[PDB]
């Protein structure tokens, strides 16, 4: 009967798969929300309705509906992040995978994908929980939530279309998580929720949001977190998206009814292929539709939540990669190619950096220029690349998360920060790129230990390790071996802000990560635009 | 009141001690039983009088009558296992190490010490139990025992020297731990008894023995174990040599009463002084007044109970150095000498055969001369030195261990088995001698981590993770972290045989140590020693 179980909202029968010569059980499709279709697009979730006989549970789910990215047709490195499943608006479904034989009361990680606030799947083959769950004997769950208009189209003030939706989503699976995991022999009083990018950010939005912190005890950060840039935006730009969303398809705007009947008829390919078009600016690492900081799922503004320590305090584990932002330059930035070492030239430097900062004036883009431009040799399209990819992580992923990281440690129960900066050996895209955003989500989940997949012997060990360190700060909030004579991952401290870089070579240990350029975004450029 | 005990026989006073710049507790000099003084010599122990008052246990206690090694005058390599407080029969006492703050109910340890039932104190530098206890938070205990005629002399059928009471002594000792040491912190439950070379063939003995299995929970031999041809003799064996005591000492022989009258009579020392005439071969590696076959501490002949499973039966972590030999050669056999590389000649290499195997008749010399002998290269010096080592260690040590290691295998819990092969790079003694009988010991207690002992950073490692594995075994029993990255130390199987190298380098496992002389020494020698 360990393929049948019973939960509160129905009988569901999950199958056996293979993993590493071994097997553990799959529950794949668990619906956890009404299908948020028709005059519910929009609309916060509702649970699922308990259901007669039993649940096949035995292949993956739809995925939400999605932009799709069709940039580089028939390459791997880009096509292995589309969806791999049909696309419903009918998606909101969650994965389990529990070791067999059944444990009887384990740790439970809750993934949450990445990808924007746009895209993203819980089907993607680099987020299969089967090696997790088997290598590390916990019980591995992956949920979905709506991106895109569909999550987050936000008219403050409406009950039809209130913004955060896709955050409402994510909460009710860690509801149903809480429960209903014990019939598949997980711990609810022991819960991880941890994600990657988008992933990243909606995690730390858990950890501030109030209807959420009782739903997890630990959490995890991988390049995002609530402050990103990118990641929310004010009740009011929120709603001039959304109107601009209906300008666009020729809505009735007279009213947030009218308006919301209009959306609510469209296809939704239809609402995907002008999503872009309600972006303020030109810009790269900007997204259309995304959390919006309402005075509800956010009581107040993020910095004053996390100045005051309004947010659930517990431990955290949260990193970065070396190059986050050469994926968003080779995407949107001039100059940029698969196919080259990509070097930048002067003229090509100066229109990144404005695709980069979009919403700088030219004070700031002089700023952040010199900042970033060695004048002993400015006309080095090496640097003038590197730079570039610097400008992009540091303002996107690095510095918002270093400062998420100083301001969490002051109040929390005890932080652990990495810097991941392995190149895998078999990386598609070229060198340049280096490490690139999302490659450490391979090593989080086990890839390297599959044979076929032509990783080293090195990269396996890695990944074994990573897999480690996750799974017991998952389990006791350290990711360190009791008493083990491996070296030590350090707690960061508010005094010493120590961190650790992941990689093949023996651990080395550092302390204020990026901290002269993280000054820079984090306080003087904030004060510079406040002040002009 | 951390250093103030009330225990069932009275109230104890420790001391604070610094080690690796912190501080714990030891109690030392503890009595455990009546001293075995005046017309209490040879006899049975009892149990020590509970006392008014404080005891003042903040200095080490006196270290039994014994044979002093003078050999090699003003040397540290020797003196260093010489008593180094004064001599008295007043001498069963034990000590105790607790960690800082005190634990509740913690593992405990219990050093039994070794030279050859002859000689041992529980006092020497390289026993001090403050580094083990420290760095691994485990109440450290080390007790004592008669040696010598006052511990062994066997006049079986008597009951004033009925034989085996230094090893009645440690059982006393291993009782009071078992009464006494949770008011120090230690868990009665989870007792460990270690011990080297005839400390660890105690340990076999308490194994074997009824009376003294309920005494522990688990033990460490180290190049040491209950069957090896020097650690027992035969009753009419022990008779003769007790008999021979009187006769050199001019004694009344004509009666049990009559000679051990003489023999209290005698002052320590005069008992001391012809202890080893009463031997019956010139020989190496034979002493005197050992553990006496007798019926009643060990109920049939030690392989009787070994085939029969007639032992406590539990988790073993044991082993033997690369080296054993060399210390009992450079002693005691024709050619050797500490101020040379000891190139021995085929005519000195006959002289150390017979006196490595002293019971042998010539064809059984024969047999061995064959076996140890590359006849392509006869009067190779350096290959006759290097056999006798062989010779001497795999006889006396190592296929005894492995003859016990096979047979409790079939019916243990769990065995674990090392081969140390490091030469410290302090090492006083010759290159030509190696790996010395004894010379595990100071890694095993940690004295590498003390800077001042000029060991090198590769040897604090290999202290530290020897230290773990032994603290872990005794928690446990199993040396291994629970989940660990770190190469596991394999159990060893009656089908594989498996053991490590203890060393510097990267562990390696190998199987059936010494498999090849161990079938010579184990089955064929003795076969032919039966049949001519
Ligand atoms: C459970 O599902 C297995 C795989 O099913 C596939 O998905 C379902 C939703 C259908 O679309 C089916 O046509 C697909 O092949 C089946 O192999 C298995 O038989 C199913 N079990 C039961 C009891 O229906
Ligand atoms: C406890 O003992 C400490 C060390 O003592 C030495 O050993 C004892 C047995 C005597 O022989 C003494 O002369 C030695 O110096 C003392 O320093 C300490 O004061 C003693 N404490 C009490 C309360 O007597
Ligand atoms: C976490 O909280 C516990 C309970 O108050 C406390 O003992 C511990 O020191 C805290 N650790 C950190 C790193 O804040
Ligand atoms: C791994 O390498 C082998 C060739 O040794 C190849 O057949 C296989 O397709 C490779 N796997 C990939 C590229 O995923
Ligand atoms: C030790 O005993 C336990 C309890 O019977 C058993 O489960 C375990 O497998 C045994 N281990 C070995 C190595 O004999
Ligand atoms: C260790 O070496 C130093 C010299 O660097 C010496 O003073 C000290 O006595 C040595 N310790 C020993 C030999 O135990
Ligand atoms: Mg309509
Ligand atoms: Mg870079
Ligand atoms: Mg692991
Ligand atoms: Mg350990
Ligand atoms: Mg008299
Ligand atoms: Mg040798
Ligand atoms: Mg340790
Ligand atoms: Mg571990
Ligand atoms: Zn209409
Ligand atoms: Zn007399």
């Amino acid at each position: 009967s360990e393929l049948l179980v019973n939960t509160k909202s129905g009988k569901v029968m999950g199958t056996r798969v293979p993993v590493l010569s071994s097997h553990i059980s799959a529950f794949l499709g668990i619906p956890f929300a009404e299908p948020p279709v028709g005059n519910m697009r929009f609309r916060r979730p509702e649970p699922k309705k308990p259901w007669s006989g039993v649940w096949n549970a035995s292949t993956y789910p739809n995925n939400c509906q999605q932009y799709v990215d069709e940039q580089f047709p028939g390459f791997s490195g880009s096509e292995m992040w589309n969806p791999n499943r049909e696309m419903s608006e009918d998606c909101l479904y969650l994965n389990i995978w529990v070791p067999s034989p059944r444990p009887k009361s384990t740790t439970v990680m809750v993934w949450i994908y990445g990808g924007g606030f746009y895209s993203g799947s819980s089907t993607l083959d680099v987020y299969n929980g089967k090696y997790l769950a088997y290598t590390e004997e916990v019980v591995l769950v992956s949920l979905s939530y709506r991106v895109g208009a569909f999550g987050f189209l936000a008219l403050h003030g409406s009950q039809e279309a209130p913004g955060n939706v896709g955050l409402l989503d994510q909460r009710m699976a860690l509801q149903w998580v809480h429960d209903n995991i014990q019939f598949f022999g997980g711990d609810p009083k022991t819960v991880t929720i941890f994600g990657e990018s988008a992933g990243g950010a909606s995690v730390g939005m858990h950890i501030l949001s109030p209807g959420s912190r009782d739903l997890f005890r630990r959490a995890i950060l991988q390049s995002g977190s609530p402050n990103c840039p990118w990641a929310s935006v004010s009740v009011a730009e929120g709603r001039r998206r959304a109107v601009e969303l209906g300008r666009n398809l020729n809505c009735n705007l007279n009213s947030d009814e009218e308006l919301i009947h209009c959306l609510r008829e469209k296809k939704p390919q239809e609402l995907i292929d002008v999503e872009w078009n309600v972006l303020p600016f030109d810009s790269i690492f900007r997204f259309s539709f995304v959390p919006v900081i309402d005075g509800e799922f956010f009581p107040t503004s993020l910095e004053s939540m996390l100045n005051s320590g309004n947010f659930k305090k517990t431990q955290i584990l949260l990193g970065v990669n070396k190059d986050e932002g050469s994926f968003f330059l080779l995407y949107g930035a001039p100059g940029f190619s698969k196919d080259s070492e990509s070097k930048i030239s002067r003229e090509d430097f100066m229109s990144g950096v404005k695709l980069s900062v979009p919403h700088a004036n030219d004070l700031g883009l002089d700023a952040v220029t010199l900042q970033y431009t060695d004048w002993m040799d400015d006309n080095n399209g090496i640097k003038n690349r590197d730079g570039l990819d610097d400008i992009v992580g540091d303002h996107n992923v690095i510095c918002p998360l270093m400062h998420f990281v100083n301001k969490y440690t002051k109040f929390g129960n005890g932080t652990y920060l990495y810097f991941f900066n392995h190149r895998a050996s078999n990386l598609v895209w070229p060198e340049w790129m280096g490490v690139i955003h999302g490659y450490e989500i391979e090593f989080v989940f086990g890839l390297p230990l599959v044979k076929e997949l032509n990783y080293t012997a090195e990269e396996e060990a890695l990944s074994r390790r990573i897999m480690h360190y996750w799974a017991t700060f998952a389990k006791t909030g350290n990711p360190n071996e009791p008493h083990s004579q491996e070296s030590k991952w350090p707690l960061f401290t508010t005094k010493e802000q120590k961190f650790i870089d992941l990689n093949t070579e023996p651990m080395k240990v550092h302390q204020r990560l990026r901290v002269q350029m993280c000054v820079f975004w984090n306080q003087f450029l904030p004060k510079l635009l406040n002040a002009t």
